[PDB]
């Protein structure tokens, strides 16, 4: 039958809807629900520059979803599969019906967060599109009816499911699409509009009576889907409400969350090119519907240096063609591909800034494209509200990059406990050279799960997990990272620090010697008592590739392509390698390869600074003559300074600074 609750919502006054409101008003519900249908199959005042129709296509990987979801209700949720192989997904069925409460066993609060964004409609309506075929449209009405029947949203705010603000914001920008995708089909019927209608009302309204209370992305992805839900739907009674709200909330978040320096506060590239992408769509939609009054004239302007960020987060080896990873994976972050840099995330900063000669070399140069435009510089880019900083020897292939992470607690990362994005991994780095990332994180893995094992969670997140200094392999409890120094120059520095325990300060100085090798200067400084642990985590390879120099406290690299690194370590105190097995992680699917690790290992005294100087060479060809030493040549630790001698092949470096 025709829901009644479709007139309440809808404002028949709405010029096109006068033969809804003449029927309505006569009485005729079925006839004026027709009016509708017909009314949203024939109109043309809205514009979603998200959704094209002409020449849709549909990938192998979506036809599936489309299709695991006929049988035996295998709904497709991202990162979790039946048979990862076949992308098969587990079967939500019970009893004959659909379970909407349904985990698998091993499984994080992802899955049922994502079961309930019904990631394979949308698969379902490309299908349908590319096919003709009415299974796919019948499919959807039958599941989503049974959504809806069974999941009413609650009276006092979200849950943690099916009306969390993230899952509603998800499930309308889907909504305003697959309208579009189905309605011409005869099983659209004027009854399932009026449901669709009115649930889609339901979803916009809670994102109003909700705002989410803790900020981040998930407020920006709401008062994106207001936005998108009041512009493209203005027929409703709220629609206006909808949008107002979600382009105000827009117009201050692009303020209250985009720090000075360009970076997202909650520190996480994938976050924050996510949150960019938000502001970047919603500029869009109001542009493409005359409403770009709803923003600021100066709105995208913080995204200028948040699309610099992107550009100094992208390896060099984006530039060729390939299928690793191009992306460095700090805290709650992890891979990317060329395809999406390339062809949606750097096409839309081209877009919002074509008179950028260095976004258009990043968009036409990825992936062994024609390049356009022209690189910065290769000068040091320090994030200094994130704490980030990006050494470089050049933009090409056969560059080196190390970024170094510091990271600092804000408003909207305030935490470094489990469920936190950020990890306790102050001091920790990567680093590519010459077409090898031969420090990756070891990423995510997981996210957290309520009440459950978080094992695997907690894995990845431990400081000696990361590159860096730690007491005893325990997480550091206050990220609060200092920048100290930082130098230009033949050899370049940076000098920074994180009060990570409330007794033990570890400070880092990098010096890039010559702009050819790398030298850590490492201390840790305070009263502590106990053992230091100095941490590695290296590249994946066999057991023939990365290779333990245990006896000279380090590690080398034997790979058949000959671009090699070796690192050792010095110290003012006898120390211990102790190699271990650790791990990295490109997906948050819970799977991970194990890589070589180790710590260099010292015992501290409460009256002692713990002092540390590790050479990171890159060696073309074998290691097996590269000759490494270094020493202090200060007579210690002092606040104000440090400086060392070191021996590289031959040549003999004095690395000093003072702050």
């Amino acid at each position: 039958v025709v829901d009644p609750q479709v007139f309440e919502a809808i404002n028949l006054n709405y010029p096109g809807l006068e033969k809804v409101k003449e029927f309505y008003e006569a009485g005729e519900h079925y006839y004026a629900a027709n009016a509708l249908l017909e009314y949203y199959r024939t109109r043309t005042n809205v514009t979603n520059p998200n959704l094209s129709l002409i020449n849709v296509t549909i990938s192998e990987a979506e036809q599936a979803k489309a299709d695991y979801a006929l049988v035996d209700y295998r709904f497709h949720v991202n990162n979790f599969y039946e048979d990862k192989e076949t992308l098969k997904p587990y079967s939500v069925k019970q009893d004959g019906g659909i379970n909407w409460e349904y985990s698998p066993k091993d499984a994080s609060d992802e899955y049922q967060k994502q079961l309930h964004r019904h990631q394979w409609f949308i698969p379902q309506a490309k299908a349908y599109r590319v096919s003709g075929d009415e299974k796919y449209i019948q499919s959807w009405i039958e599941v989503y009816k049974n959504w809806i029947e069974n999941n009413p949203k609650p009276t006092t705010g979200p849950n943690t499911t099916s009306w969390w603000q993230l899952q509603v914001s998800t499930r309308i920008g889907d909504q305003v699409q697959l309208l579009e995708y189905f309605k011409n089909s005869v099983n659209f019927t004027p009854e399932w509009l009026s449901t669709f209608l009115v649930e889609f009302a339901e979803q916009a309204d809670f994102l109003v009576d909700y705002p989410y209370e803790s900020g981040g992305n998930i407020l920006i992805s709401q008062a994106n889907a207001l936005a998108t839900a009041g512009t493209l739907m203005p027929e409703f009674k709220n629609a206006e409400k909808w949008m107002n709200t979600g382009y105000q909330i827009l117009s201050e978040e692009v303020q209250n969350q985009i720090m000075s320096d360009g970076w997202h506060k909650e520190m996480s590239l994938h976050y924050h090119i996510g949150i960019v992408a938000d502001f970047y769509e919603a500029m869009k939609l109001a542009e493409a519907n005359q409403l770009s009054s709803k923003l600021p004239s100066d709105f995208t302007e913080p995204l200028r240096k948040a699309a610099e960020v992107v550009m100094y987060f992208t390896y060099p080896n984006y530039f060729i063609k390939g299928s690793d990873n191009v992306v460095p994976m700090f805290n709650d972050s992890w891979s990317r591909t060329r395809n999406v840099l390339k062809n949606t995330n750097f096409k839309q900063y081209v877009e919002m800034f074509p008179d950028s000669e260095e976004l258009k070399y990043m968009q036409t140069a990825g992936n062994g494209g024609t390049a356009q435009g022209r690189t910065p510089n290769n000068d040091m880019k320090l994030f200094d509200q994130a704490g980030y900083y990006v050494l470089r020897n050049g933009w090409t292939p056969a560059s080196t990059v190390m970024i170094l992470s510091n990271n600092k607690s804000n408003d909207a990362s305030n935490s470094l406990s489990a469920y936190s994005h950020n990890q306790p991994d102050n001091g920790t780095f990567e680093l590519y050279h010459n077409g090898r990332n031969f420090f990756p994180d070891s990423g995510v893995c997981t996210y957290y799960t309520s009440g459950g094992d978080n094992d695997l969670r907690y894995w990845f997140r431990g400081i000696d997990k990361h590159n860096t200094l730690s007491i005893g392999k325990q997480n550091i409890k206050k990220a609060a990272g200092k920048l100290l120094k930082s130098e230009e120059g033949a050899t370049e520095l940076v000098v920074f620090e994180n009060q990570g325990y409330d007794n033990l300060k570890h400070r880092r100085a990098v010096f890039y010697v010559n702009k050819k090798f790398f030298v850590l200067v490492d201390e840790g400084i305070g009263n502590a008592e106990g053992t230091i642990n100095l941490s590695f985590n290296l590249c994946e390879g066999t057991a023939s590739e990365v290779v333990m120099d245990t006896d000279k406290n380090g590690v080398h690299t034997a790979f058949s392509n000959n671009n090699n690194i070796i690192v050792r370590t010095f110290a003012n105190k006898a120390v211990t390698c102790s190699p271990f097995t650790g791990r990295i992680a490109y997906l948050v699917d819970g799977a991970y390869n194990t890589r070589q690790s180790y710590t260099i290992d010292m015992n501290k005294s409460a009256d002692e600074t713990a002092r540390y100087i590790t050479v990171i060479l890159p060696v073309n060809g074998s290691t097996d003559t590269s000759s490494i030493s270094a020493k202090f040549i200060d007579s210690g630790y002092s606040e104000n300074s440090a400086s060392v001698e070191v021996s590289v092949n031959g040549e003999t470096h004095t690395l000093s600074y003072t702050l």
